[PDB]
């Protein structure tokens, strides 16, 4: 007899349950004296919540549309010690997408020469012109100054400039109830800003709202998408990409000699994969020059722009392969969004292939590798970090219940992967805070503590692109901020016994 | 790496050939008519989901059943679906698994049929024959009388159809949450409830069963029943060795009309709701019904709305009774597990103590794609998955069909079989609308009629047969399935490839 007594049976089931608890993203760390006490907590204020939705037939509110949730989690204690908690680095980041629209409106719509229109989808956009109003081409522009100042109502103004702009004014999930129906959405808010947000120092002044933000949510790091260029200027001058990475490391530079609490930030290239093949080779030999000229600030090259309608790695396999094919041989690195999808078996999700033969260092999104066995051997056996943007991938359409979020058994195999929030302006989110507790609460189980906060935010730090010297300074950076969140945590909870 | 393309292609294709390899089916080698078929399938799959795809249009096969029913019935993939032989149908319940329309025209025509509106609006059906019943909480009226004085008959019998059905609308609309789509099933239960357990109704309905299924090219069956308390017009109520005796004489004479017909056998299930003391005498009355009906007794379930019952836990003295004994008796059991989006509680982990119970399947599973170590149990003891993939859409586990958590399951060939688990609830086909939805959404663009072919034979292999009867129900699916191939490419103009 296998299981004669209650001992034999517990003793069994504790092992199997304890040997996937060990398996599990976080498995490995021990918790301390002081971290254990805020455990505890975690922990009881975890299973409290979700008992209640399970016994008492109730939605799961942490799982629900962000635009439900989000004021919900906001009052609970579990999201208040995720806020003060040190989240190391933000990975996956589109910088016209990553500042307050709040900011957009109350400080780049009051600068001199910007302009405002309603477009034939009934959509404000806004724009700089340093020669008067711009050609009326399906557009009638005015003047923002003039238009808020006979609006009757300024802040009414104000405020309807923000929810005209912002894709949380109403639940995505409703208003745009389909795939294409939200991605039509999305690409019209980057239409909207484009304009403004390519103005040099409106777009000088964003990206440093950027560092600010991310900073102000105990982010320490942040590595950027950005495509560099057509920044403008009011006579008209256009800028080259080189200069936009100037900017930004100058930005950056004096960012982090004012506050050497934060390890800074680097650049990605991105390119829209609606562009020809001929657009996105010059881009791949941009990006070589950039890489060689500008080490450890320009990271590398990403295709963006939606995944599925749109070109495949594949279709610019030639200019992707050039650099390796130099001789010498220049290995330009590869931060692919890829598999951002819920087809399988399609060029799509089959860009995760190329992704990883492309050598790539980490992949955004990763939504279809749970379906890729052979990807995700790769992925573990290289440590090729996957970018997991829960709330991106909830309101742009990939899964409603965020339980089922296909990072969930990634996380459970210890799949490296890091937590981040991908355009978090747009839908009104905070730089990790919303993200950090949604994969929390939704994509690891119950019983699952602070144990797997740690190692999602060290995680951050490990997989960042940081030089060996980089990466030991921030990693005790973050391990004091750690400690003073601890210690600070238990007085605020009224964990000190 | 890559000098030329061809070095390129040969990685990137022995890559994708190892996962084609690895997933379900992946081992099959077809003859030369199945390629005939399979290159019109995948010439099929991959129209459909190129139109959605670059057209930025739903995919109709993972979207609502409620939407997809009349759509996908009109193309040629569901047509060849349901020609093909399906092998067996491995979890269904047995008031769940004939037409609604069948309890409408036939059994609410006979003598001594009452209906009422309960307190919640809806429809209830019972038999008295020793006058009306009693009326508490609800006016019993004779359907007779009622049918006889609507004015229009057809529409009284649709209307009690509407009421009935879970499908009349949308319940991804109507009832828009886990626990209000569970009200809504919980009552369709009690609707019939009283006229299905009437003991010439019920003998009927089950015979029904084996003759819908049959029509939809199953040549087997192994439900999930009660047993107990079928009730004659005189008041009297019969056991469960009754109930079973009354299946088994249904299943020899089917089968002696059909000997086409593979069979039936039979699974006790009762609802997790009871006491344990109670589940332990029902664990009792299994053991004996397993010892004295081997080969049509199968063993025991436990069903019910999983998350807020009681767990596999809160009955494990009652379920380690069999093998406790002197000598110990091994009880098979069937246990509806993992049918849950949570993580990390009582109810995923229903998935570890069904393995230490020895299951000999798994229903759902899932949420065993979050567990690896219990999916590596799963594969190397051979334990099937009963995966039921409309209902677990409808029941509120997902609302895209690409996300259903089987998919990664099928992609590293754990043992699946797939069902449709309540088929008559919600309007079904025996199997071919689970088995079409199976193969648009749980496998690839890529994956054809090999896919199809291992899941059939799956449900004969994984079934509950002896050695010897799968042996001659395998003879007699080799000739069905020889008999489609033949007669589908006769039929789709495929004979001249
Ligand atoms: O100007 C920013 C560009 O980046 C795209 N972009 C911004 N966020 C994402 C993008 N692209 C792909 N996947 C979804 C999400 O991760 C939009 C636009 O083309
Ligand atoms: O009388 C039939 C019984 O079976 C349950 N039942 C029927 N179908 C299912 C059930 N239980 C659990 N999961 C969903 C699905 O697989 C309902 C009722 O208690
Ligand atoms: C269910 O809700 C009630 C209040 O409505 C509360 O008393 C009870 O604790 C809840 N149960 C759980 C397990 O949260
Ligand atoms: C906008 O930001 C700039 C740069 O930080 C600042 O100088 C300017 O005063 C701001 N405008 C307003 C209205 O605050
Ligand atoms: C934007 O503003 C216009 C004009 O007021 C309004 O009709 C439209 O609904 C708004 N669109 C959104 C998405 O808020
Ligand atoms: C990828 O990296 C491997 C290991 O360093 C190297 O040998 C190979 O050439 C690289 N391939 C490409 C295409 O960059
Ligand atoms: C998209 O639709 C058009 C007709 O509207 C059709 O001709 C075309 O082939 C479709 N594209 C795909 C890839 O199916
Ligand atoms: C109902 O089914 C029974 C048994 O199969 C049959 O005798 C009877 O004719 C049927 N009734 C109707 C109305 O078809
Ligand atoms: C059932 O029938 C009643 C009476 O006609 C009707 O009001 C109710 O909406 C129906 N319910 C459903 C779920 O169809
Ligand atoms: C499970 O099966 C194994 C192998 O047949 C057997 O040794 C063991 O006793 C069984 N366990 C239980 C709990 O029935
Ligand atoms: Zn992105
Ligand atoms: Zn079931």
């Amino acid at each position: 007899v296998r299981f004669p007594t209650m001992d034999e049976y517990t003793n069994a089931r504790e092992e199997l349950i304890g040997s996937e608890q060990y398996l599990r993203v976080g498995g490995s760390i021990n918790l301390n004296n002081k971290e254990k006490k805020l455990n505890q907590f975690i922990l009881r204020e975890k299973r409290a919540i979700i008992e209640n939705s399970r016994l008492n037939k109730t939605q799961y509110i942490p799982a629900v549309s962000f635009f439900l949730s989000k004021s919900q989690m906001e009052s609970t204690p579990i999201f208040k010690i995720i806020k003060d908690m040190p989240k190391g680095a933000a990975l996956h980041l589109h910088d016209t997408a990553s500042a307050r629209i709040d900011w957009i409106v109350s400080n780049a719509t009051y600068r001199d020469h910007v302009y405002m229109c309603m477009d034939q989808d009934n959509f404000v956009r806004l724009t700089v012109s340093g020669t008067g109003p711009p050609a009326n081409s399906g557009c009638e522009w005015k003047l923002v100054e003039t238009e808020r100042a006979n609006s009757g109502d300024i802040a009414a103004f104000d405020h309807w400039l923000k929810s005209n702009i912002s894709l949380l004014t109403t639940d995505p999930l409703v208003t745009y109830p389909s795939l294409d129906k939200v991605w039509g959405r999305f690409d019209k808010h980057f239409s909207q800003l484009r304009g403004i947000i390519y103005h040099t120092p409106i777009r000088r002044d964003y990206y440093r709202q950027i560092l600010e933000e991310f900073r102000s949510d105990n982010v320490q790091y942040v590595e950027v998408r950005s495509s560099l260029s057509g920044y403008y200027d009011l006579d008209g001058t256009v800028h080259d990409p080189e200069y936009g990475l100037q900017l930004y490391k100058a930005v950056t530079e004096e960012f982090v000699r004012t506050y050497p609490d934060f390890s800074g930030a680097k650049i990605i290239k991105s390119t829209a994969r609606v562009k020809p093949n001929t657009d996105i080779f010059n881009d791949v030999k941009l990006s070589m020059d950039l890489y060689k000229r500008y080490p450890g600030f320009f990271l590398g090259f990403d295709l963006v722009a939606q995944e599925d309608p749109n070109t495949s790695l594949l279709g610019y396999i030639d200019s992707l392969l050039y650099p390796s094919r130099q001789n010498p041989p220049v290995s330009l690195p590869y931060y692919f969004h890829a598999g951002e999808t819920n087809w399988q078996g399609t060029e799509v999700d089959y860009n995760l292939v190329d992704a990883l033969l492309l050598n790539a260092t980490r992949i955004g999104h990763g939504f279809a590798l749970i379906k890729h066995p052979r990807v995700i051997e790769l992925v573990k056996s290289r440590g090729v970090a996957v970018e997991v943007n829960p709330v991106s991938n909830q309101l742009l359409g990939l899964v409603k219940d965020l339980r089922n979020h296909a990072a969930a058994p990634l996380l459970a195999q210890n799949v490296p992967v890091v937590i981040s929030s991908d355009d978090p302006g747009v839908w009104e989110a905070l730089p990790m805070s919303h993200d950090m507790y949604v994969a929390f609460m939704d994509l690891v189980g119950e019983d699952a503590g602070l144990d797997v906060l740690k190692q999602l935010v060290w995680n951050s730090i490990q997989y960042s692109s940081m030089n060996a010297t980089e990466k030991k300074t921030a990693l005790k950076l973050l391990q004091a901020k750690w400690n003073n969140f601890i210690n600070d945590s238990l007085i605020k909870w009224k964990l000190t016994n």
